[PDB]
């Protein structure tokens, strides 16, 4: 489980190969991946850019077009705790990741 600390952000990794997968959209789900994927939206992008956000504390601060679609969640609080889905839409062989992200009180 990915450590993080309250009143922190929290980054949680999503890379792929665009070399070898294109320049995909892709999105970021509150749930484990075969359970909910993104219905539960946190981010979508259309490959290049976040086109949908659930609210501005879900953050890709990286190189989106070069395959860096890592999450990062500012000002975590403990109740951000929980599993986190990415899947990047890379035709015939999409990309999944499940996190069980862990935010502690203090420390």
């Amino acid at each position: 489980a990915v450590q993080g600390l309250a009143g922190h952000p929290v980054t949680l990794p999503c890379i792929y190969s665009t070399h070898l997968g294109g320049i995909v959209p892709m999105c970021w789900g509150l749930g484990e991946c075969r359970h909910s994927y993104c219905i539960r939206s946190l981010i979508w992008t259309n490959g290049y850019t976040v086109t949908h956000q659930r609210n501005s504390r879900y953050q890709l601060k990286g190189n989106i077009s070069e395959g860096n679609v890592s999450l990062t969640i500012e000002n975590t609080v403990v109740g951000d705790g929980g599993p986190y889905c990415c899947v990047v839409e890379i035709p015939g062989a999409f990309h999944f990741v499940d996190y069980m992200l862990e935010v502690k009180p203090e420390l």
